[PDB]
């Protein structure tokens, strides 16, 4: 287990060593019962000038820094997401390029094994990341990790060459092995137990959402085909016909099983933090879905 | 796992911070087939300003400098040193004072390395010797009654830089030094007497050790000798341990220490080392002095 941070881009490699020292870094502060409110307003910045040594992936030059370190802590263990497998997905191997999930960012990421999306944010998008953050830990402990909004797990600047780029990771809206066939933005048919918990959860999101005075968020839908997925392949973890792990894939249901051709969808809430009232538009968008299902 | 860095002072927190770093981060840089020329030239630099976060032991804003560190893995490496026991002899535990020290020193809580303070012209002097101090221990092989050196760092905390060089403990890490003699320019001359073994291998190394001083131009160094007196040993500390043998120790641990002879007076642990290498007669004269003064009181 000698990591080399080697990418394609420096930037990557920057990215894979912070998570590699910020993960190490907290295993040594101890897991506090409680968050303070100074947790909220914390971060650590770290530069490192090095010279004539291990330049052969990063470079010599850089500085990484973490907001809210704490915090993310937290999130990620409600999210059922264990500190050594965030560091092991991010540094095991370079983030490989993703297909867009959002209007929000500048550039999608996906981690190598399609855990964690990365995504290039504004300086904008930081600081309202700051202004929901308390409210949105509130939520997903309230919750129980149990949410269609975005997952957050990091968020992070990195300086290479005196340019500076935001950071923000999340869990996947979409499958880490399912490929997603079709995405709809949205500002089918499925399980009653899954309908029904889908509009719980889409109701108490939604409900925050316009208690924070935000709007003009949409709903991501992603398809996967299965019957395609069995063609698509004939010119380790097993898993059948269109079969996932709940505990990992937390956004997917599977099709109704008297029903046409075997899918698997994936529905989030996306856009959060950049962008009729927001009570109103919360209202509208419950409304919405609830016909478009089953 | 877990490690807090409680020490007294913030400069030993931040001691035991970067060190645990740069040994973690080295874990991540591939040993190489050869130390390339960059190597006794190059360094890690790292700012750390946290900010409302992780402010128990450690300070919010310090800096940790490590000089030539392919050089000092190696070294580690060629004196029998792991990097983990290295990195947990300086992190399960803070550094406290020497027992001995100077004119003073630090040693590691298991007393197997010593941290002293240096000034920039003792890091200048190092950079200097360093290539030819490196070719040395490969040709003696980690066998030497030189100062075996395993890091060198530069911590600012505070406003105020600190220079540090680490070194494997002349003394023994568990046996006690009742007596301490340091045979300066041209002193304490009772003999000392060590079984055939250890004076042939003793004599061995000094020629050697003295000769690479002599070539180096280095002179006005010392020769620093340690006594621990078993028998005093045996009684006035007694059962301190409750509460290897009375006189027995790991050679590959304590590598200066020498057992008095079969037939002997008393029962005795040596300790000596040659000191003072980087801060007139001729240096191939000193040597030559030396070489002769140090022989003879075995």
């Amino acid at each position: 287990k000698v990591k080399l941070f080697r990418a394609s881009e420096p930037i990557l490699s920057v990215l894979m060593w912070g998570v590699n020292h910020t993960i190490n870094e907290l295993s040594n502060v101890p897991v506090p019962v409680m968050l303070m409110p100074d947790d909220f307003k914390a971060y650590s910045k770290i530069k490192v000038d090095n010279h004539l040594f291990n330049k052969e992936n990063l470079p010599s030059r850089f500085k990484f820094k973490e907001y809210c370190p704490m915090v993310f802590r937290n999130l990620r263990e409600r999210f059922g997401i264990d500190d050594q497998d965030y560091q092991n997905s991010v540094t095991r191997s370079a983030p490989i390029n993703s297909d867009s999930q959002g209007r929000c960012g500048t550039r999608f990421l996906t981690t190598y094994d399609r855990r964690f999306v990365i995504k290039t944010v504004s300086s904008e998008d930081v600081a309202e990341m700051h202004n929901i953050l308390k409210k949105y830990h509130q939520f997903i402990v309230e919750c129980h990790g149990n949410t269609l909004l975005p997952q957050f797990l990091g968020m992070y600047r990195l300086t290479v060459d005196g340019v500076e780029t935001y950071m923000v990771v999340t869990r996947n809206v979409f499958s880490h092995r399912l490929t997603v066939h079709r995405k709809y933005d949205l500002k089918l048919h499925v399980g009653e137990e899954s309908k029904k918990n889908f509009l719980e959860k889409l109701k108490r999101d939604v409900e925050f959402l316009a208690q924070l005075k935000i709007m003009d968020y949409s709903l991501l839908v992603g398809i996967h085909d299965v019957d395609r997925a069995e063609q698509e392949e004939m010119e380790p973890r097993f898993f059948g016909p269109g079969e996932f792990d709940p505990s990992v894939d937390v956004y997917a249901m599977k099709s109704h099983e008297s029903s046409p051709k075997k899918e698997v969808y994936f529905m989030a809430i996306i856009d959060i933090l950049t962008p009729v009232n927001p009570e109103q538009y919360s209202k509208r968008f419950n409304e919405f879905m609830s016909n478009i299902l089953t």
